[PDB]
């Protein structure tokens, strides 16, 4: 931060600022990580200097992003075993709209979890239809997907894009698209991370066309990727560029090559195994102490709390209360949910960032206990206080970047 | 670069052999840059593990305090340098900033107005829409604003654009807000090329006219590649929900705590003297040109573009002046002159842009040599001794002005 701190004192303070509070904070922002210096070096590189229009071997000044573009890829097909790798989207969202644009023509039908908060381009130039989870068991319903396919006759069916926490069955979707005839896209952006680990069925087995994030569960830098087969490869990559963007930001796909290669290590996999543990234990101990977890458990890295139904106190609640010691998640609206989408009945955690920073078991236990505290708790300031103190122990002994 | 290169040699390499390529080439292309090692230190923050979709104060996840604090001052020192009523930061691109101008101004299948030179569509803005192109006279190589009125009175644009294409002159932004108003159309100006020269006064600020300017915040700007929209605030409700959660998610915020970077620098009085020698290098390059038997598209420029016609002149193509000059380490893109009669991946043309070696320093003297070198390599392409010289003074000028 050397040149920073020089030409820009208020910029460089508040990154420092923001070092700060995520090390003084346990972050259980749903699926947000902490990326690699090796990450950040790349994204922080004289590639965002550099022009380059169109794609590797066909842009010109470009042979050596055409070197880290290509790994990028390659490292993206060895991870998730793609035929046709794009690694240009700026965004999730770019991925998904080009996907979109392929899959359909404006006006179609498309069947998907849920419309993502129509504003949203999915919701408003298609006919979006959502399957959600079912009243009981909060989980997908199959039967409830497949009958929806068969009444609006979707031209593509989604599946993902939710912060849902548990399995997806790639091939039970597969099978509805095939029966109606539809193309299946899965967005995985969630998940990615513990699909290149293993810990996830791969939807690429099934689907034709595999979007995500490039941070997340991944643990890469911000972006996107598209993931397709062979048959989808022109039209995607065309749609990318020129279609809705110009030219790729370079010194964020080497960045993207940094974490994919990260993420091929052996470590990776015991990482993500950690993850999921951690996600176990943490709902566990709720549990044990009576919180009611949506879907009564998790499958992965992501825990829903029903803070509402457990001991009255709204989401909203919830998170200022938990943030107030140091804990920071968000509200959520649980399924079906009677409270007002501002207030909400949920809490949602995740376990990628903390155990990233060495969260292990025995922090989760501690981190459920100081969760309990504060909620059961929520008007009573030496109560507060301690759990305030024991969030501090936590993250004097697990401190970022060292 | 020490993590990388612990951990990740195979990328380490590329990128110090692209910081070397970008060091050992001049590099011409159009309205590139480089950008200062304060905005890339910005780029590479922690900033990037942040998760802020929304707008500062209204965020819909918590902990955004300091990237509030980022995100408003980019804003503000973007208001300081335009003096827009609304700015957006967040556009992922320039081409997302300009979708969502779009999106707003048009419904599906409307019309726009706009300019092209590069000349179904691939790109959304002819695909969605009925996009009507302007270009230039045939004689005078310049926009023809009668023309422009012509075109938009036959066709009802709901939507102008002016700006967008790689332009050597002028754009009077009154004479193309007196056409919209005329057919009742609103008026954008995608000033991406020259949104450097706009902040330094050296060409008027389309914010006096516009519905909606877009730039990207690289190119003449010198800043991180991204988007920028800046608007009346009768669109702004609009425009924030179109680019979230309309087309985009969270914002990069390591990217836009860049921007803020940028816009200070460009607040600095050092940054109009900078776009001061930009403009004069580009009519030095212009004239030494000239003088030796090259054609100039609209006879000259009044930025920091320079567009020459090198079939007219010497008979090559802009596809091997790119290609012989590429050989000698002066990086240029070719691109189709007016009413081309070449191929479109062929062309007669090739465009020149000073900005980024007048970052590295690049006077006029510097720039007379670097006509010389041109002329030297491009009217001897089958001449190893010259081009060789050729690339011995471009070695020269590399070596005076290295990088960084």
């Amino acid at each position: 931060m050397s040149y920073i701190t020089k030409q820009d004192k208020v910029i460089a303070e508040a990154i420092e600022r923001e070092f700060q509070r995520q090390n003084s904070n346990i972050e259980l922002i749903a699926s947000e990580n902490f990326v690699s210096e090796a990450v950040m070096e790349a994204q922080g590189s004289v590639l965002t200097n550099k022009y380059a229009e169109g794609y590797p071997g066909r842009r010109g000044g470009c042979e050596f992003v055409d070197v880290t573009e290509s790994i990028a890829i390659d490292r993206a097909k060895a991870l998730f075993g793609a035929e046709h790798v794009n690694v240009q989207p700026h965004s999730g969202p770019q991925a998904n709209m080009a996907v979109y644009l392929v899959a359909l023509e404006m006006g179609d039908t498309v069947l998907g979890m849920n419309l993502s908060h129509p504003v949203n381009f999915s919701g408003k130039f298609y006919n979006f239809v959502e399957y959600g989870v079912d009243k009981d068991t909060e989980r997908i319903n199959y039967d409830e997907v497949r009958k929806l396919a068969l009444e609006h006759k979707p031209k593509l069916i989604v599946a993902g894009a939710s912060a849902y926490s548990r399995t997806i069955d790639f091939k039970k979707f597969k099978e509805i698209a095939d029966e109606v005839n539809a193309k299946l896209m899965v967005d995985m952006a969630h998940i990615a991370g513990l699909v290149a680990a293993g810990l996830h069925p791969n939807p690429v087995e099934y689907a034709d066309f595999v979007t995500t994030t490039t941070h997340k569960t991944l643990r890469g830098p911000r972006g996107g990727m598209i993931l397709c087969k062979e048959e989808y490869k022109k039209d995607i990559d065309k749609t990318i560029f020129p279609g809705i963007q110009g030219g790729p930001l370079e010194h964020v796909i080497a960045a993207k090559a940094v974490a994919f290669g990260e993420a091929l290590e052996n470590n990776f996999k015991t990482y993500q195994q950690q993850v999921v543990k951690n996600a176990k234990v943490l709902a566990e101990a709720l549990i044990n102490e009576g919180f009611r977890i949506v879907s009564g458990g998790t499958d992965n890295h992501l825990v829903a709390v029903d803070v509402k139904g457990s001991i009255g106190l709204t989401g909203k609640e919830a998170e200022e209360t938990l943030d107030s010691v140091g804990i920071t998640c968000n509200k959520n609206t649980i399924p079906f949910d009677q409270e007002k989408p501002f207030v909400t009945s949920g809490i949602r955690l995740g376990t990628p960032a903390a155990t990233t920073r060495g969260f292990d078991e025995k922090a989760f236990e501690e981190v459920a206990k100081i969760i309990s505290l504060a909620l059961k708790n929520s008007k009573d300031e030496e109560k507060l206080q301690q759990a305030k103190e024991r969030v501090a122990k936590l993250t004097a002994e697990y401190p970022l970047y060292q």
